[PDB]
């Protein structure tokens, strides 16, 4: 196929995004945003073409059906992995969403390890380089989460590591209360504490 | 200080290393390897100079001080965070070592998420592309590993997915009983399962 079969264009509203369907992420990617790895190249379809990633991952109503037990990776028992952990200080976590969420992950992930789909990756053409609903927070207080792996989904190798924040609070709480600090990504790519390799 | 102070000159034989000290890793980093995301930029000795991050992460012997409990990142009681999962058919991993171990990790995470010491990025100058320790494995057969976050350590932020097969098996054991499947790097850069946004 190959085609934008079964999707659903949003018409010249919809101009940047493939197939015209915002669902399916935008046609021109973010700038800094690391989508995958090299040895993996990211697929916004999961290696499937439109008809059959829609049909897979969306509902009767064409939402997104999400991972069961808030997307951990799941047991053999069926039990998602996790466990409480504190997260040190100077740890980078980022997010896909509002501060009213409470779920964070390591920034230093691709974005095929977080099993999102590729909605996500829409991006403000005023701040082209990171997604619109993307933000990066630094812990400055140790931060017990409960944290894990996350499971594969959207078609997405997925296995990054996401933190639940709920048993303290939500971002927002996080960063009113001291736990976590608002960063610049588009000031962090270019920063470099430490020796660089020139000097040796 | 940013100086070669209390390295080990390994003289001209280590000319290819920072301070001539292999412990440090090479001085031309692999070209296709991902070392860190955008966000946070990768560095050998965690911010620290090399003195520092000598005195930190080794023994009297100048060898390599490891992470507890086999590297998985522990829970606020000091128990490992992991668990029995069953790693699907197609998942792709790698390793930093001989196929007689028993721990392999999620192919995407860049290197500052494995918590490994720089030496491990030596490169084999025939074959530049990865490291020459570095092999890529995919699962053919649903292999169910212990698998949990990596903890940080070396001075980086870890929290890849690590997994361990010893309950089945060492790697050279999943291969020769068609678990895992060797694979080329350098040829899967190339590769692209699935429909090019260029269709669109
Ligand atoms: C980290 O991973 C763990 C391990 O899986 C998750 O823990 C699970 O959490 C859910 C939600 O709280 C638990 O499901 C609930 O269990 C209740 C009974 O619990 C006892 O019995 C079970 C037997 O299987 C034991 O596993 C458990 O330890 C307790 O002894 C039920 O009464 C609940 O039913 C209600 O909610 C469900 C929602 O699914 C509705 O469908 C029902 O109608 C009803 O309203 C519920 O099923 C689950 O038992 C926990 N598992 C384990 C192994 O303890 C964590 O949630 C996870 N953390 C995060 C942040 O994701
Ligand atoms: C995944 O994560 C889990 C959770 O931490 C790890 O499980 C731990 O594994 C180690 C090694 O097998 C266990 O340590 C051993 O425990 C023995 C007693 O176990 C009972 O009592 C403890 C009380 O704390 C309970 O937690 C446990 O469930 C049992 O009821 C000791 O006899 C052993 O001592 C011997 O080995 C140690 C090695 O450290 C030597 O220092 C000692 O001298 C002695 O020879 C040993 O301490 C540990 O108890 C397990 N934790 C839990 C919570 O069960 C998994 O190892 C980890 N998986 C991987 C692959 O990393």
């Amino acid at each position: 196929a190959c085609d934008c079969t079964g999707t659903r264009d949003g018409g010249s509203s919809s101009k940047d995004y493939i197939c015209r369907d915002a669902r399916l992420g935008p046609t021109k990617l973010p700038k800094k945003l690391p989508l995958s790895a090299t040895v993996e190249s990211y697929n916004r379809f999961g290696g499937l073409t439109p008809i059959q990633f829609l049909q897979t991952w969306t509902d009767e109503k064409g939402n997104y059906k999400y991972p069961p037990q808030n997307g951990f990776q799941l047991d053999a028992n069926g039990n998602a992995i996790n466990g409480s952990m504190v997260l040190q200080v100077g740890t980078l976590v980022d997010r896909f969403g509002s501060e009213y969420g409470s779920y964070v992950s390591a920034a230093s992930a691709p974005y095929s390890q977080r099993a999102l789909p590729p909605s996500n990756l829409a991006t403000n053409p005023d701040t082209p380089d990171f997604p619109y609903n993307y933000h990066v927070y630094r812990v400055i207080k140790p931060l017990t989460v409960v944290g894990g792996p996350i499971a594969p989904w959207f078609g997405q190798p997925g296995l990054g590591a996401q933190f639940f924040t709920g048993e303290t609070g939500n971002v927002k709480f996080l960063i009113e209360q001291n736990y976590l600090q608002k960063e610049d990504p588009s000031a962090l790519v270019y920063k470099s504490d430490g020796c660089a390799d020139v000097l040796f």
